[PDB]
């Protein structure tokens, strides 16, 4: 029988007004015998009718996949509204329903701290610039490193880790050639999170 | 979720913890875990092999009923430090009546060149000194394989108010992580010396420490 997964928008889409966040209902294991699928969408139980449902696509195991996509208002998602995908199929005695929303709980603002490389690291050709982001809830967050108004490529960020007070934390490591560091170039760790003013802050680091 | 649908047992085979393998005093175990075992058929049978030779030293623990009816069943095989670190292979064969055939899983040490971790302790940001508790960071990078243990201490005593990130794959194919120890600012300001302890197979004596203080 059909299976339904429901996917949330990307944090960067919800945190920036000029972008379009979307919720995505994906149905799989749709039969050749019953290929036809109907989507109803609700926002806090209020049905809405502007979802874009895509034509079904047979997968390489002879089963169909049907995707329906609902654009969401930023404020609605951030105010914790519930988004419900109801999936009707002749092979379903009752419609499948999945619901999602933002993580519930008192949102908490991240604290952002940039840490220079350890003196011990200075004897190598590349150094580590560290951005610690802690005390934030929910775990959804986007962290980016940039320099001279441009993104940096050689950085990796740990996934969020549940800290002892129920908030989350992570670290982002930027690797740069030591010479760029010694020369006094300025680096910035940018953070986006719902509980920040304007959903945004940045901290800078340099010698 | 008190009733029970299904489609055969599921087996996961876990390696010994880094700390048990890197210290001769401790006891490294390989653990074979079986979930989705049916109430109708709770009997599970394990066979263990080391490079194909059957061994009999394993100890299976009593079944564990989960919130669904399904049982969980665990078998634990203690391994020799040398065997694991020299790359001997451990097979767990799981037998059950809901299975059309025995499930086999194998595990062994990561092949691929070990790389020594670099350990860097990082003091709290100036900006964090406005707060009541401060963050002491230990960056451990450039290591392979990912199996690693990081702990904190001060003055001969463990310091356990920390969290450590999972290992993250870096862009050069090695791993890194960060460990954050939270201490009262007063203890930092008092000039107490804290120490990040790292255990990994590619380290001399499988052990190194880096200290951190005001
Ligand atoms: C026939 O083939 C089908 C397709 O493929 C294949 O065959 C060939 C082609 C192969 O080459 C290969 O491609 C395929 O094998 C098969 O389809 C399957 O069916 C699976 C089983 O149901 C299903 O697994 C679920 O996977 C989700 C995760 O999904 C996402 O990840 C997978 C893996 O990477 C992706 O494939 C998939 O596309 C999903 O990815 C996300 O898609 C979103 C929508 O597009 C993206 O978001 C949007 O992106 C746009 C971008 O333009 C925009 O940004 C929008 O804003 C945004 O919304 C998103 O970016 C993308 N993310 C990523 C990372 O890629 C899992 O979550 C599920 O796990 C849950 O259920 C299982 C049991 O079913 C359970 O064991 C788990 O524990 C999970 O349970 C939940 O648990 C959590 C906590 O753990 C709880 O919180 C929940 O309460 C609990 N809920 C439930 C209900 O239990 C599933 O494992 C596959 O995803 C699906 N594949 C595809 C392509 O659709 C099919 O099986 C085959 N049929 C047969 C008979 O063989
Ligand atoms: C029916 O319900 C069962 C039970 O599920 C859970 O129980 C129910 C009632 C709810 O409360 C659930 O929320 C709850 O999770 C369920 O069984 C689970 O099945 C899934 C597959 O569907 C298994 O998932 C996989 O997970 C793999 C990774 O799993 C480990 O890490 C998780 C944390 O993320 C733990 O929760 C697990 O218990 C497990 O822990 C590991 O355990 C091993 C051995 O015990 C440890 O190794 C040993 O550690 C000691 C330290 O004391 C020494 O160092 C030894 O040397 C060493 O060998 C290991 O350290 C530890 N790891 C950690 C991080 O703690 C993942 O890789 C797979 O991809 C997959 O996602 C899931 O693990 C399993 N749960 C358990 C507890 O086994 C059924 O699926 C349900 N069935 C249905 C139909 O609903």
């Amino acid at each position: 029988g059909p299976s339904v997964a429901l996917f949330p928008p990307k944090p960067k889409d919800t945190l920036m007004i000029s972008r379009t966040p979307e919720v995505t209902c994906v149905v799989v294991d749709v039969s050749h015998e019953d290929p036809e699928v109907k989507f109803n969408w609700y926002v806090d139980g209020v049905e809405v009718h502007n979802a874009k449902t895509k034509p079904r696509e047979e997968q390489y195991n002879s089963t169909y996949r049907v995707v329906s996509v609902l654009t969401v208002l930023h404020q609605d998602w951030l105010n914790g509204k519930e988004y419900k995908c109801k999936v009707s199929n002749k092979a379903l005695p009752a419609p499948i329903e999945k619901t999602i929303s933002k993580a519930k709980g008192q949102p908490r603002e991240p604290q952002v701290y940039t840490l220079p490389p350890s003196r011990d690291e200075l004897t190598k050709n590349q150094v580590s610039l560290t951005c610690l982001v802690k005390g934030f809830y929910p775990s959804d967050i986007a962290v980016e490193w940039e320099s001279n108004g441009q993104p940096e490529n050689n950085y990796k960020t740990t996934p969020p880790v549940l800290d002892s007070d129920g908030s989350f934390f992570l670290y982002s490591k930027l690797t740069v050639d030591k010479s760029r560091w010694q020369q006094g170039n300025v680096f910035s760790c940018s953070v986006m999170h719902e509980a920040l003013h304007n959903h945004y802050t940045q901290k800078s680091l340099s010698l």
